[PDB]
């Protein structure tokens, strides 16, 4: 059984940005979310092998995860907020796709997810 590569985390070939919002971000809503007590199934990619879900990558064809997200911003991948915004909320689908409702995994995405959206609700206009 095989991961797939991760992420990229940076690319020669799409344009990069900083914002002000993408700055929040990162300073904010990604350093609140990453120090959470429910934080550490989400700070790395799935390792599918190891933690022995072999079905995890044939369910889960869109895979994110908050390493790549902290990476991706550390790097100015992205271009706008929106991108950013949308990775969190692919990991948090995964998971809850992924998983059964109910289990523990997904009551820490859920928990995980109301900080993220209050953070959120914050966000700067953008200057
Ligand atoms: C919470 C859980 C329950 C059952 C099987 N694996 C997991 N783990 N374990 C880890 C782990 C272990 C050590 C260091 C970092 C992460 N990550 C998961 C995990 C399982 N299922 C998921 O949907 C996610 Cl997002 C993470």
């Amino acid at each position: 059984s095989m991961n797939p590569p991760p992420p990229e985390t940076s690319n020669p070939n799409k344009p990069k940005r900083q914002t002000n919002q993408l700055q929040y971000l990162l300073r904010v809503v990604l350093k609140t979310l990453w120090k959470h007590q429910f934080a550490w199934p989400f700070q790395q990619p799935v390792d599918a092998v190891k933690l022995n879900l072999p079905d995890y990558y044939k369910i889960i064809k869109t895979p994110m995860d908050m390493g790549t997200i902290k990476k991706r911003l550390e790097n100015n991948y992205y271009w706008n907020a929106q991108e950013c915004i949308q990775d969190f909320n692919t990991m948090f689908t995964n998971c809850y796709i992924y998983n059964k409702p109910g289990d523990d995994i997904v009551l820490m995405a859920e928990a995980l997810e109301k900080l993220f959206l209050q953070k959120i609700n914050e966000l700067p206009t953008e200057e």
